[PDB]
């Protein structure tokens, strides 16, 4: 194992220095990363120096307690961001809005430094990743409600939806955070796999529900002009039948008839309309053809794509495991909310390789000698052997018995 | 039964955790007890611990079904499909904070902190789980000139700034709920239902022994009466031969049994007839080149 470690990392001065690990990554491999003892290193240097003065400093750099430092920022500033929504606010901001802001434009300004490290390659690999680019769209949105919210009270109520809305990115953004997990970074790639299915459901779903809807429109309200009211009612009901609610009080009201009711006075029912027992008929198949058919197809499409998907999933989170302990290993060890300070200090052996390649030399040696080994074992080659030697040995000794007969 | 170092007893013991279970329900009825007569006030206390810690009792059922055959493994595949449960539970709790929290902060925009926020937040997306949506309360009219019937005409709130973004939200909620996730879950058990099953089987068959001497060592009576039994308690060479034998003679029968199977596999026949072959036709060879002298 130990000569195997060294091999995989030592500065290579004919390969302008550069490490296994890093053209293999760089190769996109994706099979040299995952075997186990490239996990072990990776492991090693995710604990860093405690593998278990100068204490200061080792183990406030170590990746781990910087991914947990900057973890429970995060966490505080979402239960900061919960309490600001939930309650009132004044015309001007308490402490905890300007704490939050401070963290967004650190936020901020950490991305503008981090793609600052062409430029135009720069930006391509940075849009190579979508959570940067959805991180840059809710920081903008968060700054219009910042902008909005100050502006006298007729635009400070929309700067308060704003944020309502924009904190649920930040909500759902903690998928990131648990993407470093063993078992549960795979449930979210799973997750993103199935969400296709699931819109080619939903295609469908739509249009059958548009079906419907239009039917049921049409058939009730024969007058009625023109306005935005039919495009609500068309997918109203229809959407929430899926889900259980059926209205049943409106699914055949009795309509005309002489009713004298109770407790009042008698009151005349309507004259119903030319044709209704078509609604329920249509809603009955509409219902069958929804909540049975494509839901349960929808479960067969998942169960058949899940293995297929599971293990994919696996080694493509064993792969990213190593950027992220290097994109860990390299940010400051302060969390976003008080580095900036980091941001203004910021801008102020000969036979240890010899054994190895005697080593690797031997393991060659040996690796290829037990292949021509087991070539030759195999039962083909002993069959075409043995089967040649038979047809020459078989010529030959005609030929001699045939002579034989002249000595004779 | 603990009592039979004491350290390792005591390991050992928790080894299993149906008798830690049993001790903390048993310390909380004790506690429940003592509530129950110290005067009005606690008894009602006292009460609800009862009625509380019936149910652990009910649930302990299962540790009586291991015993039958075909009951057992079920309990093991449910202990083991909870860690799933789990998992789904987590992102199941994140996306429905974050709807309550949507929806609680875009109504009610005036409001001093108290502790029904919280409550409020985790009220309705729950139940919407399991087939309740609140129609009424999806999107009510709000603003508008209302007549009203069989009353006089009811003035209309002033609506707020926005309000349309809670169905949406809700539309979008459900759809990710009620569908792609226990869709997956199914298909997380499918996959891992086999797997499972065999496990648990001979695992359950590996505990059978252990439950057949519990039970063979535990005294006639049960715990009711046991305190009677409480009270008690504080107060051939040619067969071996044979055995030996016959024990031999399998030993011999099953190492020539192996041999012989070897022997009989192609790879060794290949392998021995491809030596003498090549041996032989060396030799022919040899005396083919010397028979030319004699002619
Ligand atoms: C091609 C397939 C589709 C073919 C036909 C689609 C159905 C079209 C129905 C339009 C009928 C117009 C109408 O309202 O007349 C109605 C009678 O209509 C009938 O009772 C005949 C039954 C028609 C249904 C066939 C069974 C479906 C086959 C299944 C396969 C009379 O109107 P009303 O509903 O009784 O309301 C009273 C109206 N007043 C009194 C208020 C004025
Ligand atoms: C990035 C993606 C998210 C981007 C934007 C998220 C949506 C933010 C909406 C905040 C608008 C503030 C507001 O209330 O103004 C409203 C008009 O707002 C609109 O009608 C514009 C439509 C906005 C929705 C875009 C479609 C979603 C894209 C889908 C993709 C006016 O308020 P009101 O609701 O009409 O209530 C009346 C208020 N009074 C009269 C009582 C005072
Ligand atoms: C006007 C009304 C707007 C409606 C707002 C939404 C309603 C809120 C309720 C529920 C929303 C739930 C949405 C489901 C999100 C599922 C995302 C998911 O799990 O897939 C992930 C996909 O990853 C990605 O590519 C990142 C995409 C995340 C975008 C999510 C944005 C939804 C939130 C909407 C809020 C509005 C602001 C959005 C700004 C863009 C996980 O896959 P991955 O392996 O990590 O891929 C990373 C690639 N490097
Ligand atoms: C304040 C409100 C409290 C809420 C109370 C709960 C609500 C009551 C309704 C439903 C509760 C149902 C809980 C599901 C229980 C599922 C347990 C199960 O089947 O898994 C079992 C796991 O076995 C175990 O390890 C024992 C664990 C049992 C603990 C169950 C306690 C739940 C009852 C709560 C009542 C409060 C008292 C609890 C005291 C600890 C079966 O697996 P096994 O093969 O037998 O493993 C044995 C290992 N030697
Ligand atoms: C998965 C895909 C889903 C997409 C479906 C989106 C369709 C949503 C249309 C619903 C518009 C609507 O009903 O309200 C419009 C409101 C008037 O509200 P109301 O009084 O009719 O209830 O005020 C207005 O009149 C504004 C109308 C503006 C609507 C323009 C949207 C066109 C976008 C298509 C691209
Ligand atoms: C799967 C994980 C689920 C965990 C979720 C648990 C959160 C439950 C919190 C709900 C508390 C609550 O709303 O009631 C508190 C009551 C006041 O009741 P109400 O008038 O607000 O309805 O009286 C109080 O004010 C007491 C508040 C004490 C709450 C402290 C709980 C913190 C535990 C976190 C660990
Ligand atoms: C098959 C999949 C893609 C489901 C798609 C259905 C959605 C497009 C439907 C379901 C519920 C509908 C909503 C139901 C109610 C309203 C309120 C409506 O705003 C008002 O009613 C104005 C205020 C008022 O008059 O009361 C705007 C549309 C919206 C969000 C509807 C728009 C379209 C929604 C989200
Ligand atoms: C995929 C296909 C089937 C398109 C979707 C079908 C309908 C949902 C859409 C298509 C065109 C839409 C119409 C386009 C133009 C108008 C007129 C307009 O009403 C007005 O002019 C009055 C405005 C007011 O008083 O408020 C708005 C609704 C309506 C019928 C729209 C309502 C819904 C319609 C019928
Ligand atoms: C995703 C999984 C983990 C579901 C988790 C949701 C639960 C944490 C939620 C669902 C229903 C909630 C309960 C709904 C109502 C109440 C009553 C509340 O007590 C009172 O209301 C005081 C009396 C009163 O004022 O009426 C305490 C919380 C509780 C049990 C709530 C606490 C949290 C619960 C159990
Ligand atoms: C995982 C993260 C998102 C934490 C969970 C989010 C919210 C559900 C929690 C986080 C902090 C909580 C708050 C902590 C402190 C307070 C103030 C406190 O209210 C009072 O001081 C008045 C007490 C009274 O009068 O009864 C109780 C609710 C509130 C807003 C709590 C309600 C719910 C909050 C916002």
């Amino acid at each position: 194992e130990q000569l195997a470690m060294k091999l995989l990392t030592y500065e290579l001065k004919n390969w302008s220095n550069a490490t296994c690990l890093q053209l293999a990554v760089a190769a996109k491999h994706r099979d040299f990363i995952a075997h186990t003892c490239s996990q072990m290193l990776l492991t090693d240097m995710w604990m860093g120096r405690l593998r278990m003065g100068r204490k200061i400093y080792e183990f406030y750099n170590a990746p781990i307690v910087k991914f947990w430092f900057y973890t429970l920022a995060y966490i505080g500033y979402l239960m900061l961001f919960n309490y600001i929504v939930l309650v009132k606010m004044e015309r001007w901001p308490s402490t905890q809005e300007w704490i939050v802001i401070s963290y967004i434009f650190t936020l901020g300004i950490e991305k503008m430094r981090e793609i600052l490290m062409k430029l135009l390659q720069k930006v391509k690999v940075w849009l190579q990743e979508y959570w940067n680019v959805t991180d840059l769209i809710a920081i903008l949105l968060f700054s219009v409600g910042m902008i909005l919210r100050l502006q006298d009270q007729p635009f400070r109520s929309d700067g308060r939806v704003i944020y309502c809305v924009n904190i649920i990115y930040w909500y759902i953004r903690l998928l990131d955070i648990f993407g470093v997990n063993k078992y549960l970074g795979p449930y979210v790639m799973m997750i993103g796999k199935m969400m296709i299915d699931m819109m080619y459901f939903v295609i469908i779903m739509l249009v059958v529900l548009m079906s419907f809807g239009v039917a049921r429109q049409a058939i009730l309200f024969p007058n009625e002009e023109p306005s935005w009211k039919l495009a609500k009612n068309i997918f109203y009901m229809p959407y929430w039948m899926i889900y259980g609610e059926v209205f049943a009080d409106q699914i055949d009201p009795p309509c005309g008839q002489n009713e004298t009711r109770e407790d009042g006075k008698t009151i005349q029912l309507p004259p119903c309309k030319t044709g209704a027992w078509i609604v329920p008929a249509i809603m009955a198949c509409y219902l069958l053809v929804a909540n049975i058919l494509l839901v349960n197809l929808l479960i067969a499409v998942f169960n058949n794509t899940f293995f297929e998907v599971k293990s994919i999933s696996n080694q493509v989170w064993k792969f990213q495991r190593y950027q992220l302990i290097m994109t860990f290993h390299e940010r400051p060890v302060l969390p976003p909310p008080l580095i900036i300070f980091s941001h203004m200090t910021m801008i102020f052996t000969d036979d240890e390789l010899k054994k190895v390649h005697d080593f690797e030399e031997q393991c060659i040696e040996e690796y290829f000698r037990e292949k021509d080994d087991r070539f030759n074992s195999s039962n083909d080659e002993r069959i075409r052997v043995t089967s040649e030697r038979v047809e020459n040995m078989s010529m030959r000794l005609e030929e001699v018995n045939e002579r034989e007969h002249s000595m004779k």
